[PDB]
């Protein structure tokens, strides 16, 4: 409350280490659906159903230019780009498990980062 504060976690490196592990997605072989944006006038359906489209270029532009003020709203990003792959793919499908597999790798970065 006023003049009443838990101890300073230390947030200096979050971006630097936020920019690591956004790397560590682009490069990842299952990476290719989320690279970059759903193309709006090629893919039916898509824009009506997925109100907020997110991709990785995005977030690394977003991250790249301070329009993250801090990482729980990089990480809910992130979680978006999965979110969306689940409401429009088949989980039987190749871009459906690429979607849980790259979620898991994340999630597993993000602890180890982090927590």
């Amino acid at each position: 409350s006023m003049s009443v504060k838990k101890p300073k976690r230390d947030d200096s490196k979050d971006l630097a280490l936020c920019s690591m592990i956004l790397t560590e997605m682009e490069t990842h072989e299952d990476a290719w659906p989320f690279l970059l944006p759903v193309n709006l006038k090629l893919v039916p359906g898509y824009k009506k159903v997925i109100k907020k489209p997110m991709d990785f270029s995005t977030i690394r532009e977003k991250l790249s230019s301070g329009q993250y003020p801090n990482l729980e709203t990089f990480a809910l990003d992130v979680r978006l780009v999965f979110d969306n792959c689940e409401t429009f793919n088949e989980d039987d499908s190749d871009i459906g498990r690429a979607g849980h597999n790259m979620r898991k790798y994340f999630e597993k970065k993000w602890t180890d980062t982090f927590k």
